[PDB]
């Protein structure tokens, strides 16, 4: 499924992710935003055999079971297939473990390159949720 912006700002606030460990909406929309362009099917394989899957791009070698990544340890306890679902709970609820694990939101890369350090009230701009 591709979001619009408004919509998955509204579906994130509805799965609690506003302000979760201090990271306001804005931020996590604009994540989904550069990670998948809002595509809940949007993947990406990595040279060390892990893939990146759906809205976050969460990647397998950690954090899910795709059967096939060497050291696989699944920390959010879910199929790889589950962050491909139409529905946001999985990928949401594997993201509040990846913030809590000691990185911040620094764990995603197109967060860091082009929300980082920027306004991102401006994603939320408009939905007044």
């Amino acid at each position: 499924k591709v979001f619009g912006r408004c919509e998955l700002a509204a579906a994130m606030k509805r799965h609690g992710l506003d302000n979760y460990r201090g990271y306001s909406l804005g931020n996590w929309v604009c994540a989904a935003k550069f990670e998948s362009n809002f595509n809940t099917q949007a993947t990406n394989r990595n040279t060390d055999g892990s893939t990146d899957y759906g809205i976050l791009q969460i990647n397998s070698r950690w954090w899910c079971n795709d059967g096939r990544t060497p050291g696989s340890r699944n920390l959010c306890n879910i199929p790889c297939s589950a962050l491909l679902s139409s529905d946001i709970t999985a990928s949401v609820n594997c993201a509040k473990k990846i913030v809590s694990d000691g990185n911040g939101m620094n764990a995603w890369v197109a967060w860091r390159n082009r929300c980082k350090g920027t306004d991102v009230q401006a994603w939320i701009r408009g939905c007044r949720l």
